[PDB]
C-alpha cells in the first residue's frame, strides 16, 4: 500500500516529482515531437531495475508500443553506462507491439497475465509503460462526433491502466504528442543548449518550479 518512486535519472526531475514518479499513479509526459518522452520512457525502463537505494524497485518492465520507436539498443547503452548489464536489463523489459487501438487496450489486458506469472517473484513488474497512449486514438477517432467517442475510449483505457497500478502497485508512465485522467501531468519541451524543462500541469499542491535535464548516454540526467 505505500508507494514507490522510480527515479528518473535526473536529479532536477526527480526533485520536481517529489523522489521520482509514483507506483499506483498513471504519469503522463506531453510535449511536441522531439521533447524527451521516449528517450525518459527508455531511461525509466532502466532505473525501475535499480534497487531502492539507487532510486529503482527491483522491478520488470512491460511496454505497450505504438510507433515502433523502442530501441533495444538504447537500453542497453543506458544500462551499460549506469553499470548493469545490458542484456539482463533488456530481458526482464517485456515489449509488445500495439498494432491499433483495439489491440493496444487488449494488451492492457494481456499485460494483468505478465503481472500476476511476475508477482511475488523476485522482479515483479514494477513499471508499464505506453508510448504513445494517443497516437493510434487520434488516427482512428476523428470528424464529427469522434471527440466524445475518442475520450470515452480513452477513459475506458486509462480505468484499465489505473486498475492495474493500484491493484499491483505498479507506476504506469504514458505519452502523449502535443501540438485527462492521469494521476499527474508533465509538460516537456526543448529548450537552449540541447536542455529539455519539465513542468508539472495543473497541480497546484505539488511543486510550482521547473526541472532541467539533458539526454545522455546515461539517458536521462541532469
Ligand atoms: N543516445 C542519445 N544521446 C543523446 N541524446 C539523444 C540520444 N538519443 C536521442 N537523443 C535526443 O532525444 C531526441 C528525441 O527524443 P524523443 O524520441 O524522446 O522525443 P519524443 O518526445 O518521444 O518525440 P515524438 O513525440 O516525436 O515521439 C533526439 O532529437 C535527441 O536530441
Ligand atoms: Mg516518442
Amino acid at each position: 500500500a505505500t508507494i514507490g518512486r522510480i527515479s528518473t535519472g535526473s536529479k532536477s526531475l526527480d526533485k520536481l516529482l517529489g523522489g521520482g514518479i509514483e507506483t499506483q499513479a498513471i504519469t503522463e509526459v506531453f510535449g511536441e515531437f522531439g521533447s524527451g518522452k521516449t528517450q525518459l520512457a527508455h531511461t525509466l525502463a532502466v532505473m525501475v531495475q535499480l534497487p531502492p537505494e539507487e532510486g529503482g524497485l527491483n522491478g520488470s518492465v512491460i511496454w505497450i508500443d505504438t510507433e515502433n520507436t523502442f530501441r533495444p539498443e538504447r537500453i542497453r547503452e543506458i544500462a551499460q553506462n549506469r553499470g548493469l548489464d545490458p542484456d539482463e536489463v533488456l530481458k526482464h523489459i517485456y515489449v509488445a507491439r500495439a498494432f491499433n487501438s483495439n489491440h493496444q487496450m487488449l494488451l492492457v489486458q494481456q499485460a494483468e497475465d505478465k503481472i500476476k506469472e511476475l508477482l511475488n517473484t523476485d522482479r515483479p513488474v514494477k513499471l508499464l509503460i505506453v508510448d504513445s497512449l494517443t497516437s493510434h486514438f487520434r488516427s482512428e477517432y476523428i470528424g464529427r462526433g469522434a471527440l466524445a467517442e475518442r475520450q470515452q475510449k480513452l477513459a475506458k483505457h486509462l480505468a484499465d491502466l489505473h486498475r492495474l497500478a493500484n491493484l499491483y502497485d505498479i507506476a504506469v508512465f504514458v505519452t502523449n504528442q502535443v501540438q485527462h485522467s492521469a494521476t499527474l501531468r508533465v509538460y516537456l519541451r526543448k529548450g537552449k543548449g540541447g536542455k529539455r524543462i519539465a513542468r508539472l500541469i495543473d497541480a497546484p499542491h505539488l511543486p510550482e518550479g521547473e526541472a532541467v535535464f539533458s539526454i545522455t548516454e546515461k539517458g536521462i540526467e541532469d
